[PDB]
């Protein structure tokens, strides 16, 4: 059955005041079935308040959006984001991966959410023994953003939490 609304929709920031209802859609339209498409607007003048959002049919169109940034609509880069679970940052947390796990454990399985630029594998400060814990960071925020609304994580067989970073 269908993913949650809530997952399939993508905040659109950043747009030309005369972007409409009928130009948004058709642009967004290019990655996949749109279920609805609104831009805001101020209730009294109708000028835009420069931001809307579009709903796709599939989590896979969401990313196919995504994966086509920088969008230019009507003259403009907009800033499109996943709807919130906005926190917008680049870095995850990693808990619970014990003292076996390793680097190219980290990165064989982050990297198919995003280009990874730094991998940090937690040690302790006295003995250099691994914490069980870890920092990711990417080259763009959507990576994390698909990252924290999964439900599980694992890595190297183990359990993860996942969580966002500063
Ligand atoms: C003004 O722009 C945004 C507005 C909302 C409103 N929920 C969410 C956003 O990101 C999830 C935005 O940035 C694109």
């Amino acid at each position: 059955p269908k993913e949650p609304e809530q997952l399939r929709k993508l905040f659109i920031g950043g747009l030309s005041f005369e972007t409409t209802d009928e130009s948004l859609r058709s642009h967004f339209e290019q990655w996949g079935t749109l279920t609805d498409c609104v831009v805001m607007r101020d209730p009294n003048t109708k000028r835009s308040r420069g931001f809307g959002f579009v709903t796709y049919a599939t989590v896979e169109e969401v990313d196919a959006a995504m994966n086509a940034r920088p969008h230019k609509v009507d003259g403009r880069v907009v800033e499109p984001k996943r709807a919130v679970s906005h926190l917008t940052v680049k870095k995850i947390f990693v808990g619970g991966i014990k003292e076996d796990t390793e680097e190219h454990h980290l990165r064989d399985y982050f990297e198919q959410y995003g280009k990874i630029e730094v991998i940090e594998i937690m040690t302790d400060r006295g003995s250099g023994k691994k914490r069980g814990f870890a920092f990711v960071t990417f080259d763009d925020h959507d990576s994390v953003d698909k990252i924290v609304i999964q439900k599980y994580h694992t890595v190297n067989g183990h359990n993860c939490e996942v969580r966002k970073a500063l």
